[PDB]
């Protein structure tokens, strides 16, 4: 098993409080990993600050290369990243080997061709006698935070980008998924030059803290909660640091009465569930139009509570558990106070699905308004809410009136309402007769509260570059 | 007689909090007092904006841009007396706004009318089999845009442009020594474009300026100034997730080697280092030359800097006009004293004030300054230029680039191998060879590091207030 | 009483050579005889066009810009003159000119002064270790210009515009029947540009418009009209590798599936197979209709479509014109008689000519057509459109497709899902959905096949008429 | 033994039809005789095409991108073999092949399937009220594709690469001359691609060449020649409205002034006017020279000339090999003889066979050619550099731009001012600064004026090989 810190040339374990990495199907401990000591960061920072001269000189050929080789080397190994990102995070076998790990490879490549191929106003005299040109630089030092929902593909988003602009990277899995993040920190210092990625490990408040202060960094990319990116804006306020945060979503999905039924059902039984709702784009807030109401509701809370976790057979398995005790807490801690308000029915779930580990019950919530904390409220579970609109209510301005602005979707047969629908959303993503569905040339990041900047797609490296202005004089 | 009121929604109002003495930089003789906004007239512009946003985010690129081509015709038509408004309110030469700023801000206006029908993005297709996806580029919301005083006018076309033709409703507040042009413009506006898609208050940044940029409703904070605020700015958003757009100024280095055209050079910093009395975030302020012309620059410079021209009662005749206030003046002179204190360093020319009414300082030339030295490490915003040496086992690049400030640059050499190398890798948002200054609406303005980020001018203005949406489409 | 004159460099002159005997198509009279321009003439617009490329193909985006801001608003200051001018010439209803083409013409300038200023290429940077490279879009040379009689003005700004916006000159030939309106427009022109930009010239395809195509300064050739005269262009290129773009008509599909919205398809093919009495490359001609419900479209298309009014006294009545000549009508009606020999093959309306003076045609409905049938092969550009069926059978994409054609095509139906499959099948320069013949200027309009190729409208326009350039310089 | 099928369709097929005598060109000595294409194996191999259009044209960015990149893995596997192939097919230098053109045709497949999933294109959205609209760039139809002799294997990474990365399916012929590496690269892709996405047919230009241009099933042709076949591939598409992309050779302007550093000029000029055995379109072979220098460049160059080393048994040790073939060396000499009889003009080194055996031509150095001579107008494709002196009076850009070619061109100077003022004005596809020749896959190669039009490299060839379309959705 790899335990080690990237530090520039060298691996070496940590040197402070060890981290207790549970296996959260059972609950039982998998190893116990020391965390990054202010020394540790300070030298990971210093390996990246002296790797950047070279780096930031290489042409976009040379960075894309590396980019491939960084995915020849994950394809190799496919296998043994998935098994080990199923067993620290618990997701059925067969979704990582079959949706994660050939995403997180085509993620690479994706770059790959990216790097060789932004644009720019075109080089020319705008001014008489000057001839102008726009590059695109690198920015310097990025210390980037990766959570713990799909840790892997976290890192090839944060990374890719990133070294594929020209910058150099300390990077940081979270406190309890660090364990891909090791094993590919591993064939990282194979392909790069040393210091290019630097791997740190530890809790957010003391290692992730001193990342994000530290002086040198001059960007910080984080995807976590809302409460983590007012901490990294409060800390980039210091010394004016760029910042690329992705801070959560609460998808609302709107079911019109012409809708597919059917195929809206199975789109939130796997799209509601899938990561046992740890996910950003979470089929989560549904807003059913009051023809379909009760029918959707019924067909739904069927549909749900068929859901397969916790075989033994890990391939019948759909859905894995949550990452930790305090994450099914808080999600038990959600629902309950829902079931608690009188207008809300608990059709199915509800509970805690687990004798030993974290698995939650896949939940439906019916009946919830605007103003329920269910509706306002990104839960980060097993658990969908569904609220009724009238046809003298505009479903559109429901699903606008939020916080959050990450991704979304709508059901209609109808071509008039699918595209005033998705002309008129505030998300980042807007999904027509589907949901969830990515793919690396199409950028993903939200308006609003869910934050700014774009992961995938050829916008994520423009995140992480400098447009740049160069005039010859013709003297 | 002149425009005084405040743009708040279909209403034209007087503020009703604190008044502001604007006053004639030249002379020091108040010209009006503005009474701010109050916090309830703060509220109503943001509501305002929020209403006006409905229809105004839906509406198409054509209409956005005819709009744009409008307000262009309406400052054209009025370019003798925005010319004048702002040259009284800041002291600048009226020839200087005239013809470099008028027609600058007149042309800003019209780029941004072609922009907003012009944004491209990845193709639209089957990404996915079945699937068909498509970008779009749509308006984020309600900005919040302040601007500084050194360009009243000028700022808010880079403020406003790209925030309108971008679908977004805005809330603008201009300093608070310069509200005047921000007035004159607003009168135009009202009759052009649909009520509280613009709207304009004033005040001071400890109180109308903090509303307005933690005010819930507002989506994005766009500030030109310095350092201090722009922290200030950071710290806010901090509280709600705004996006932010910074342009926080800069210490712009200017290479000079040794084959280097030393007129031109000689001209070019006369010009680029004391234009707008060096109030102005990219002015050719911090150079560095080579040791084998040290010498020479330093005493032609000297030369040169002490025939510039102001506070001439024909103003024809003016070449800078004075620092925007007595406190700007007084911390330009204590940054000539502090620096004067080093034994190491010489004030070849000017150093002093330039006037006793008003606020000019003299243009001053500072030699012998050293990289350790404040007068080099920080910005300065006066007429004041400080020259360094370096030497051949010196990387001027190097030097250059070990600054908190990445905005600005410029590069003086004959030989296009030493140029392109610098160009390649100076970390500063613009780089003129064998210039300094020379600006055009199609390109970018904005820094790196602490200058902050984000664009002025160009599309990229444009893009930084619209939202890239992925949009999906099931087939089966 | 009307503008006659060529322009050619600094100088109005009138041609030389045979008179055209320009006709008002709704009564067949005379409106006026006017000569051709003579061989020297062409010579003189070509040299002209090639004097003033040196200056023009080094000026800036702005400048450009700025010249097709003025021209914009030369055209918006005459509106109705021209409209009146291109009514009276084309036999257009006044009204129709009035409220689609002038505003749609005007705003083609506008558009394309903001996409000159807006050019993006690959990002300049080291793509090799110590050499800088950047990309450019310059200017291609001296353009010949020829534009069909469907649209006269508009089809100047589709083909100018660019052109000059490129930094290329111009040398322009209308229809030799309608001069009319471009003669108008040269003299405004003509005050905005330097001289010799652009060039005017009058006359016949094969005299006038050979001698330009063939002219060895010329670089490029633009041409809209039909298959034929696109080969003849073709073959005259080949000669000299000259640069062509080439857009040579339609013959676009309407694919309606059995849930479209009937009424809508209707008065969708009721408004677009007929407008400009069906002389467009657009026109809403082929329509493929699903078995289900072929039969009512097939009635009530018919009733729509003989209700169309044309030539009345009270012009603003008139909902579409008479064909341009009489040559054009003949070739139509015989079109329609071949159809009507068909024993499989019905005519539910119209079928005969529609005035006793003038070049008018009946609208006509043509139904029971099949895909080997000369009236679904080929292209009528009458006010004549065909209905075909099929059923589950068949794969209607398959169908439209089949066709030498690749311009425009349209698909109705409720269904998103079939709609987008369509879209993305169909081979064709442009799929309206749920509507058809909408344009706007920053989307391209062209044809793959045998449409030609080549763009209107849009940024590509634009870059149809530059060369991109790759600079590289060595730093080492 | 090697690889002699040709690949149509799902078979591997022999020639049927006139042998060609494949020549090793280094000593004029046998090495296959190769079957042609029958025409009804031309006839299968675009059925093929037109199967294998229907899924591929339907195919995602990733998919084709995987494809391609599979397709570099494959080359690279099997660098060294096809570095040896085309060794010995081509006479040139082992080390050349496999340094210089193996890593660029592995690289270019590499790009490319970078390119493939980076298209852009202006935004989508609702550019009138009530309608989406996206733009595509879709697919075009099935590829003809000829290379020449060259550059057999990288002419075909540039043939292949975009035209299948766009969707399209291709038909291809390597030179009569060259089809060993192609028909080697035939089979790895046979193993890569669906059935008929790639086909592979050989012989001669006037038999096969004619009749896959012909075919009135390709939609496009593309060929890399000279200006003569480019002609006659305008000729055939003019029929039939045939998409074409020429690449036609060059004559490439070397503009060397006073200030120049002539140790790098001549080293440049000793290269890459002999590289390939001056068997490139880009060559430095039409030489400018300032009066001042005139002479010291001339006797520098030839002295740098008569060492190039060539026909020694060490391979490892020579710099150039021969011409393709024995036509091709005489049409050299004649180009070279004719310069001889001019009395102005002085052969300073070589200018006559270079070898008994095989179809080398001696390095050649042409001074005081003028302006007017065949051999500055023409190209001579063949080991051979004329200089040609001009004065302060004279404007060596002007002189430059007086020629039927532009694809390449450099300048050297040592002078920022005089570098970007020829950059500026050049007519041609590619303009070097203190260098010449070198070529990146991320930037365009291609020309203008009777060099042709069109890309290869770049997201441009692949634009090239893909129809822009227009899609627009009323929300009505």
């Amino acid at each position: 098993m790899d335990t080690q810190l990237l530090i520039g040339s060298r691996f070496e374990a940590g040197t402070e409080a060890e981290e207790h990495i549970l296996n959260p199907r059972t609950g039982a401990g998998i190893i116990d990993l020391a965390e990054a000591s202010h020394a540790q960061i300070d030298a990971a920072v210093d390996a990246a600050e002296r790797a950047f001269v070279g780096w930031s000189q290489t042409t976009p050929a040379e960075r894309s290369n590396a980019l491939l080789k960084i995915a020849d080397a994950i394809e190799k190994e496919a296998d043994e990243f998935a098994a080990l990102e199923a067993l620290n995070c618990g997701k059925p076998i067969n979704a990582v080997k079959n949706d994660e790990l050939p995403a997180i490879i085509d993620c690479w490549r994706f770059f790959a061709g990216a790097v060789r191929n932004l644009h720019a106003p075109a080089a020319g005299e705008y001014l008489p006698g000057h001839t102008s040109m726009i590059r695109r630089d690198p920015i310097g030092i990025v210390g980037s935070i990766a959570p713990w929902n799909y840790p892997l593909m976290m890192m090839a988003w944060k990374l890719a980008p990133a070294i594929g602009g020209g910058n150099t990277v300390v990077f940081k899995p979270s406190e309890q998924t660090p364990l891909t993040a090791l094993k590919l920190a591993r064939l990282i210092a194979d392909i790069l030059p040393e210091g290019v990625v630097n791997v740190i490990t530890g809790r957010g408040e003391t290692v992730g803290n001193a990342l994000i202060n530290h002086p040198k960094v001059g960007m910080v990319s984080i995807t976590g909660d809302i409460a983590t990116g007012k901490k990294v804006l409060a800390a980039a306020a210091k010394t004016v640091k760029r910042t690329h945060l992705e801070l959560g979503g609460k998808a609302p999905v709107i079911v019109y009465g012409d809708a597919d039924l059917e195929a809206v059902v199975n789109g939130i039984r796997t799209f509601g569930y899938y990561n046992a709702g740890q996910d950003c784009t979470a089929a989560c807030r549904i807003y059913a139009e009051a023809g379909i109401y009760e029918k959707l509701v019924a067909d739904l809370t069927s549909a749900v509570s068929t859901i397969r976790y916790n075989l033994d057979d890990d391939t019948e398995n759909e859905i894995g558990p949550l990452i930790s005790r305090r994450q099914r807490d808080r999600v038990a801690s959600f629902v309950e106070r829902a079931a608690d308000q009188k207008h809300i029915e608990i059709t199915t779930g509800g509970r805690t699905g687990s004798d030993e580990g974290f698995f939650f019950q896949p939940t439906v919530v019916a009946g919830a308004t605007q103003e329920d904390e269910i509706v306002r409220r990104e839960v980060f579970g097993p658990v969908v809410s569904v609220t009724r609109f009238t046809g003298k209510d505009d479903a559109v301005a429901w699903a606008n009136d939020s916080d959050y602005g990450l991704a979304s979707s709508v059901w209609t047969k109808d071509i008039s309402k699918a595209m005033r629908a998705a002309s008129r959303l505030q998300y980042g993503c807007t999904w027509i007769n589907t949901h969830f569905m990515l793919t690396n040339e199409m950028p993903h990041g939200g308006i609003k509260q869910s934050g700014y900047g774009k992961d995938m797609s050829v916008y994520a490296l423009e995140d992480y570059t400098a447009v740049r202005h160069i005039m010859i004089n013709h003297g």
